[PDB]
DNA sequence: CCGACGCCGCATCAGC
DNA sequence: GCTGATGCGGC
DNA sequence: GTCGG
């Protein structure tokens, strides 16, 4: 645990203060591999043996092995200005960017933030105004009542309407962070349209009810906003709703339930039997290399059946 | 040694 | 006003 | 920062 937190806090500082992106990828890759191992570490060249943990990396396991700390994180958590920007970094639409350029002028605090609402665009006052409820996991029966409400909403509207909630969840996780429902119509493919106001259709409805509560964002296929059960008062909880052409909504579906080491290694294994496999569509590979045409998916395991796979329900889509 | 490392929708801004 | 670039969240 | 062509 000590040696995922000291990566995992070099991954955010290289995030949030270095914006050393592919840093910070790297960090969270050596932190990931190492929270699975099923042993304590006892040196740094042992994790030099897995992938992504490199010469550096272990040279830090040794130091922190050690001395039970790693004196660049402590420079790190002195000096201000890095530790001000990582925290600004926790408000929702503020980016490593915003960040710094705020700490430059002084703002630093979650109370600076109010004071300056003035200074902040509607994601940020947003994503600030809902700061302590949006750190805070979604627990399952939730979800579920959370479920109920807007497949039941969306079905009122237009029962041709196909809504999946996807993550974690539908994975069956207790836990979830936030809502991932998808959404199609026989109307909308990639062939064409026939209704303009498919995904407004569905947010302004979840608005009456009272259950969708703010937006951080919205077009025609891409909503984000805010959601809450109803009355203690919930807690507001963030929720994505995706249009998607009905061509592409089981990939969709496929894609957007992961985990990401699933969709890793059934992405390759596609490789293997000559397909490749995106959000969108799986295409079939010549065997000079260059992708076909999309291949028609039904069902999830049509997609399952092209890569010739036994279908693993969303369960133990884990590995 | 050295470039790759994720790619996309929506909001916002720079630059005309 | 237009269009293209960038910040952002996040699977 | 680690990997691989
Ligand atoms: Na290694
Ligand atoms: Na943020």
């Amino acid at each position: 645990g000590g040696i995922t937190d000291m990566l995992t806090e070099l991954a955010n500082f290289e995030k949030n203060v270095s914006q050393a992106i592919h840093k910070y990828n790297a960090y969270r890759k050596a932190a990931s591999v190492i929270a699975k191992y099923p042993h304590k570490i006892k040196s740094g060249a042992e994790a030099k043996k897995l992938p992504g943990v490199g010469t550096k990396i272990a040279e830090k396991i040794d130091e922190f092995l050690a001395t039970g700390k790693l004196r660049k994180l402590e420079k790190i958590r002195q000096d201000d200005t890095s530790s001000s920007i990582n925290f600004l970094t926790r408000v929702s639409g503020i980016g490593p960017s915003a960040a710094r350029k705020f700490v430059d002028e002084g703002i630093k605090t979650l109370e600076d933030l109010r004071k300056n609402e003035d200074k902040l665009n509607h994601h940020q006052r947003i994503g600030l105004k809902y700061f302590g409820d949006f750190e805070k996991r979604i627990p399952r029966e939730e979800m579920l009542q959370m479920q109920d409400i807007v497949l039941n909403e969306v079905k009122k509207v237009d029962s041709e309407y196909i809504a999946t909630v996807c993550g974690s969840f539908r994975r069956g996780a207790e836990s979830s962070g936030d809502m991932d429902v998808l959404l199609t119509h026989p109307s909308f493919t990639s062939e064409s349209t026939k209704q303009p106001k498919l995904l407004h259709q569905v947010v302004e409805q979840l608005q009456k009810v009272h259950f969708i509560t703010d937006t951080l964002s919205k077009g025609e296929t891409k909503f984000m906003g805010v959601c809450q059960l109803p009355s203690k008062e919930y807690p507001h909880r963030r929720i994505d709703i995706r249009l998607i052409p009905k061509d592409q909504y089981y990939c969709g579906v496929l894609y957007f339930t992961g985990s990401d080491i699933f969709n890793k290694n059934m992405r390759a294994h596609a490789l293997e039997k000559g397909f490749t496999i995106n959000e969108y569509t799986i295409r079939p590979l010549g065997v000079t290399g260059v992708a076909g045409e999309p291949l028609p998916v039904d069902s999830e395991k049509d997609i399952f059946d092209y890569i010739q796979w036994k279908y693993r329900e969303p369960k133990d889509r884990s590995e």
